[PDB]
């Protein structure tokens, strides 16, 4: 930008017929593509950058561009590369990945990737709606989430998870997801035992406090068997030699989920009109100091009317409670 | 050496205007200047190499070339979030996210044919309305959650990405809010304008479960009541009023039935003149409990402390009560 | 003529040097060679060419002039997260996930003034700490599901992504977990310190729905007790408790059997009753209130789908049924 020129000028511009060899330019305009044009970016894998700067990542095999406090980091923000993934006992995953899970065959488990920088995120979605029967395992390896480093289920049919590093203190956490219940961290087999004869009802070395069931590797609904002190009762019959194995499991609850008292437990006598505020739909039970009743029976209640109708003359100072 | 095949310019060389060159290999730093633009190539192709970029003129997506993946927008997945104006049906398209506002009424929305696995739209009720007035999502000849069959979303403040899944199972909801029950409407069993003040209504064959809509908006389930086979209104539905009764079929995704348990006392017996009953595991509610077969709520049947787990009952107990407590843990 | 106006070099060059050229149009391969470095214009300008890429020195954000867009962060979705330092209240901007930590008492975010439509921020709770100190989000005055008004998060594990819609709605949700029910405070109904360890608390007016806080952490729901206009604790709070309790409006986010026989009534000498169908478990049945559970007056095997009842009714009895799953008849 003073005295006289260091190199060659080229007014008029200048066409090329092969590749060029260029140690760097400055762009003063456009830059073009004719048709069947191909273009790259520099592979890199250094900290250190200029912001404006973009590159490769030939390790994480990533778009990124260095950035004036970020640093470097992927291209215009990170979204979901979504993947199925075929089954498999267990499978490592990779950050900023998305797994579509094939649990119909079976139970599988899944390790998180070890954790890099703080937000890093793997997804895992029931591609096919069987993680109730063939739950899916959730293994953070000695990294842990939720606090604890143990593994944990996901048992719950058609259910997507973005599991997030928050850290080393918290670990992994859920930040966005669809369909949770109680997260199942399985406790210790309580008993497993394959069966000679058409079982019905087994005893437990222990008093089981909330189990899981699987038959043949099946997971049982908490209806296929009664419980009680230390004896698993089976509805219907389990057949002979069916694999069984009875699990205690800590409940995680990442998903959200009563009676009314009518005047304090305490009535006036010779009233039958249960005028209730809470204003709310369908409700064909209410209790009377302790025993209960089912309405249109015993007790007549449009929703319209919003109060409630009694038969009896309601005895003075009576538990009245009302469901709904 | 070995004789070079290319004219060297030692002190690199400066243009005025437009070069047009058979590509590069560049060895250095490639910045730019006041009112300098970039433009990546335009291509649809299938066949890229790793770590080559581009800008797709049928997507309007930005995409790399992954070693794993192949051609995808860059950094995998984007929001892309635009307000829908309302209208009857609208095709959408992968990568955007769209606000509906189904204010003015009904209204519905088909998917994109599926280039890839991962191909995602999202929705949003952004007015809450879904309730009010319910969008049908439709997959056409492709299927969402393995049926073809449209469904349709019936809860204020829902939002929904629904992902590609692949040929088989199909669309799927990988993440939103608020998702309640999903609704694949079957038959319409019934459907007629009322000529005069309407309270109740005979069908041709009973429903297992339906949606009332009056006058193009559903109507709440508590509004409607229904005994074997006829349809009674509270209150009346007014005359002129357009009425259609649809069977449906629910799917059900975001509810995580249980909630309560089935534990007893001292095996089933009652040891007699005891008032505090403790418990062996600690629970978040213990609201009520059972005595022989009738129900003795909190301070009215007895007390608790869910750290303790320790019941304390307002009566001394006594011999062969059935003690049983309920577990409201939910 | 039919001349060339540009030198023509059909074996390519080579450059030893940085070149300065007004732009170019690659009808070739553009590649890299290791320790080549590359960037992208600086532009702010609203006006662009799609398929035209950029980084913004303002925003902070590589971007590309998409056709219908225009110029818009390229990859859309990008949520950059970062662990929020807990303070009283703290400004959150676009793009990014903050985690939160209320592990001591509570924090307020205030949701960042909004630009185009879909600009979103997502907040997190790491911790588990807002079911006892509970996370407000304020939109300043740019008004959040149709009001201005701050709410707040009780929910435990919770996540959720703000979206912003334009200003008739405003910022709503639109990705979390356990997005249950947020809180609108209203008015203050009581605040008072403790004089001394007190069972209950008269209200100074009956309250429809409230929160309760007690010395800075929120008591769960189950732990108060609430009857018309009086409160009662289980347990007791101690001595010198600074107690506050606020009336709050409920917006609902996520929005986390039956049976009987002989119309209403019974029969006699009646030893079982053969189900309606075959359907799963049978709990108990109501009968003269005091409903008896199963194996304690009646047994059942689904396959048989029959009441199996371990004795004989007499005259004048109602029984009402219970079951498990969905038999769907």
């Amino acid at each position: 930008m003073a005295n006289k020129p260091t190199q060659p000028l080229f007014p008029m511009g200048l066409e090329t017929s092969e590749s060029s060899n260029i140690k760097g330019f400055n762009n003063s305009g456009t830059m073009e593509h004719s048709p069947g044009a191909v273009m790259t970016f520099p592979e890199d894998t250094e900290v250190t950058g200029l912001p404006s700067s973009v590159r490769y990542n030939p390790d994480s095999d990533e778009f990124e561009g260095y950035y004036e406090n970020g640093g470097w980091l992927s291209l215009g923000g990170g979204g979901i590369r979504w993947e199925t993934l075929p089954h498999a006992p267990s499978s490592n995953l990779l950050e900023g990945r998305g797994y579509l899970i094939n649990n119909t065959t079976g139970t599988s488990t899944v390790v998180l990737p070890s954790p890099t920088r703080i937000g890093d995120s793997v997804t895992i979605c029931d591609a096919y709606g069987k993680f109730a029967t063939y739950p899916l395992t959730v293994s953070p390896s000695g990294n842990n989430m939720y606090g604890s480093t143990e593994d944990m289920a996901i048992t719950t049919d058609n259910v997507s998870a973005t599991f997030t590093w928050s850290g080393p203190e918290q670990g992994w956490v859920i930040t966005s997801g669809v369909g949770l219940g109680q997260g199942r961290v399985y406790s210790r087999e309580i008993f497993t035992q394959i069966l000679a004869s058409e079982t019905s009802a087994v005893t437990l070395n222990t008093p089981p406090t909330i189990v899981d069931v699987y038959a043949d590797g099946k997971r049982l609904a908490e209806s296929k068997y009664s419980l009680d002190g230390n004896v698993i009762t089976f509805s219907p019959s389990l057949p002979a030699s069916t694999e069984l194995q009875v699990i205690e499991y800590t409940p995680i609850q990442l998903g959200n989920g009563i009676t009314w008292v009518y005047n304090g437990g305490s009535a006036i006598g010779g009233e039958t009109e249960i005028t209730l505020d809470i204003v709310v739909d369908d409700v064909p039970a209410i209790d009377i100091n302790g025993s209960r009743q089912y309405k249109n029976l015993g007790f007549t209640f449009d929703p319209l009317t919003s109060k409630i109708t009694l038969a009896q003359e309601l005895d003075a100072e009576d538990e009245v409670v009302v469901i709904i």
